[PDB]
């Protein structure tokens, strides 16, 4: 059911819109969140999200951690959606601003794959540091199944589809 999205490739699109009023629309099978290794939802996308699920996805990912551990920068674990989609693909991709690898982004990017079709956030962009310019480069030559952007700031949409 996603609309008024901007054809980048075959597989890419882009809209300038939230995330977590995209996800309450559309109710998206996959909706991605932009993850730590720890899964603690603080700001960001993932604060977002978190907040709009009354906070059911914090407590459930604070089980998923004390059971299975933290997650690997550049990996993935499926989780419910609860009231935004029918599940969660916690994505972490790397940290630049805590010093990690920019390479890992790609193996972030990887995990859509395993999703015929994902509503997400560029990963790695805001406050992890990279530049959403190359983020978004990555996306487009890393994903090959449907995925639907959220970029939330409409002077970075202009930007990232005006030099795309
Ligand atoms: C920690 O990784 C991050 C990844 C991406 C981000 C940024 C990248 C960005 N900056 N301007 N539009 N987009 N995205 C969002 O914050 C975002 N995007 C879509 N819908 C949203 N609703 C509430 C937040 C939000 C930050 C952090």
């Amino acid at each position: 059911s996603f609309s008024g999205y901007l054809k980048l490739t075959d597989n890419v699109y882009i809209k300038n819109a939230d995330i977590v009023e995209e996800a309450k629309k559309v109710k998206p099978t996959v909706v991605v969140n932009a993850a730590n290794v720890y899964l603690k939802h603080g700001g960001g996308v993932a604060g977002a999200l978190n907040k709009a699920t009354n906070n059911a996805m914090q407590v459930e990912s604070d089980d998923y951690i004390a059971t299975n551990g933290p997650l690997k920068v550049g990996g993935s674990c499926v989780l419910s959606g609860h009231n935004l989609a029918k599940h969660c693909l916690h994505v972490v991709g790397p940290n630049v601003n805590k010093g990690e690898d920019i390479q890992l982004l790609k193996s972030a990017y990887e995990n859509f794959n395993q999703h015929e079709v994902l509503l997400a956030p560029l990963l790695s962009a805001g406050i992890f540091g990279a530049d959403p310019i190359h983020s978004l480069r990555v996306c487009v030559d890393t994903v090959r199944t449907n995925v639907y952007l959220a970029v939330f700031d409409k002077n970075l949409y202009d930007k990232l589809v005006s030099s795309f």
